[PDB]
């Protein structure tokens, strides 16, 4: 796994996002459910993730932290070092959100290879 240290505008990287797992979403803070990324995730090395044990449709915030630590239980897995500001993205607000999918985007872009119906 190659690690990402330290771009797109945010209407380009919700597009991004929408179109990459075929979603609705209308603001970058919705991503502090951790879902999405548990698919990325997923969907970079399938198998790191236990899909089934992620909470799509969480709505608590105990819950956005439990799907945290199944992608952080990946990233381990998969000698990922980026360490993820649970707390702070599991509040919801915007900054912070959108610079941890800065980040998110170009670790993906870096180790995507390829190859709805999941969740």
């Amino acid at each position: 796994a190659v690690n990402v240290y330290s771009n797109l505008s945010r209407h380009d990287m919700l597009a991004w996002i929408n179109e990459s797992l075929q979603l609705n979403l209308t603001k970058i803070e919705q991503l502090c459910s951790g879902a999405a990324y548990c698919q990325f995730m997923d969907m970079l090395f399938p198998g790191s993730i236990a899909l089934k044990k992620v909470k799509f449709q969480a709505k608590l915030e105990h819950e956005y932290i439990q799907n945290f630590k199944i992608l952080q239980a990946g990233f381990k897995r998969m000698g990922v070092d980026k360490i993820i500001p649970v707390d702070k993205l599991v509040k919801g607000k915007f900054q912070d959100n959108f610079e941890f999918v800065q980040w998110f985007k170009k670790f993906f872009d870096a180790n995507y290879d390829g190859k709805v119906a999941a969740r």
